[PDB]
């Protein structure tokens, strides 16, 4: 199945997160109705935060997480999760290599924000 | 119901990240095993993170998050998720007044790291 | 917070099944849009099920779940989880007395069907 | 990634419960470390259950769900779910053709019973 991508309400602010756990560069690219609007880009095998940022979703509301290592795509999972059907947490996975943690980039989106 | 609460594997190292979105100082304690490890305070309403820390979850694999502003507990939600068997997040919302955002301490734990 | 309430999409087929693990006897009202549409009542401690319905969420989408046992409101604990950004399950635990098993009546709701 | 296996507490009794939504006869696999436990065949548009059963999960506690039609093998997605630390949902959805709506069966795995 396709994974990563979300469906939010439309024209919310929302926080999206990266932590990287690899010994590979990660890149991780977030696009909002099919535009990239951010990129973030590190390294670490222990969780170091590699962005955080404030997005708006758009008339459209689409949120997609890709990740890629050396330019090749990472295999990624993901679920979304509602507390108190107010709270929102989408939730990817990615997995560079062949252990299978999928932890070597943990992208985390949540709203609302404020 | 007890919210926050989350049994981790005995000995395993976590990521623990906290996110403000609210006029009211937030302060956020994590007890391993009964015993407070980390203290994050900070105020945002715009989803900064007011910290993040790489922890260990000790013996019993207890970890519990508290949530306060100047001294009054909030009111938390919470659940765990795992992905693909292996990749898992507990996650924390917390109110501090009443407009039943839950955002205004939010939490992610999340593990394995490496 | 409260707890065993989601939003679904408007005129929307889903189902809803509880199962009992509880010396006593549950029931589970099912209400709609704030009328009741199902009462499930039955009696398990091996997780017999006590009802399975399809349902319609209808103009407002308002599913809320409430449990009681000898006419004494059971506490619930709930979240909604989304797969592949299109399988909905709402799920919500119940407890009836002191041992906080959560487990007296279980009530899980999923949509599309179809 | 692998989809639908999931690690429960050793030597513990859960349920299993099938539901189908596909013009496609559903075939469900359940195995315990690695051996078949129960089968489930039947159809449905309307999310009947196609099977519902207790099973113990065994000295090494791994369940396992597949499903496929006329001998192909669904795609799978899954995720677990835990409710005040107590309270576990295993949750799989399966497509047998092209429109991924992810419901043609549709199993949920809860424990603890009793
Ligand atoms: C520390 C481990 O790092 C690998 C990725 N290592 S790598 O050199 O980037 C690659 C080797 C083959 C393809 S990418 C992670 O996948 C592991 O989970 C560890 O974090
Ligand atoms: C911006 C909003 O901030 C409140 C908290 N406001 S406060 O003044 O800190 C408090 C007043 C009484 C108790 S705390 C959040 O609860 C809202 O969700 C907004 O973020
Ligand atoms: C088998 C256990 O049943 C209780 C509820 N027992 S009861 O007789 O209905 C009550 C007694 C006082 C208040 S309700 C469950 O709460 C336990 O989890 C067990 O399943
Ligand atoms: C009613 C729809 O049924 C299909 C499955 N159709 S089928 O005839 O079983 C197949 C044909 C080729 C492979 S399986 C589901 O996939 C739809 O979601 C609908 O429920
Ligand atoms: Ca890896
Ligand atoms: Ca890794
Ligand atoms: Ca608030
Ligand atoms: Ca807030
Ligand atoms: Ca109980
Ligand atoms: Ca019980
Ligand atoms: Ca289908
Ligand atoms: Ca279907």
């Amino acid at each position: 199945a396709t994974q990563g991508v979300f469906t939010l309400p439309a024209n919310t602010q929302f926080g999206v997160t990266a932590f990287a756990n690899s010994a590979g560069t990660q890149t991780v690219n977030v696009q909002v109705n099919n535009e990239t609007v951010a990129t973030f880009t590190g390294q670490s095998t222990n969780n170091a935060i590699i962005g955080s940022k404030v997005l708006n979703s758009g008339g459209g509301g689409k949120v997609q997480i890709l990740v890629s290592v050396n330019g090749r795509s990472s295999d990624l999972v993901s679920a979304q999760v509602i507390l108190a059907n107010e709270l929102n947490f989408a939730l990817v996975g990615s997995e560079d290599s062949t252990d299978n943690d999928y932890n070597d980039a943990v992208v985390v989106i949540n709203w609302p924000l404020g």
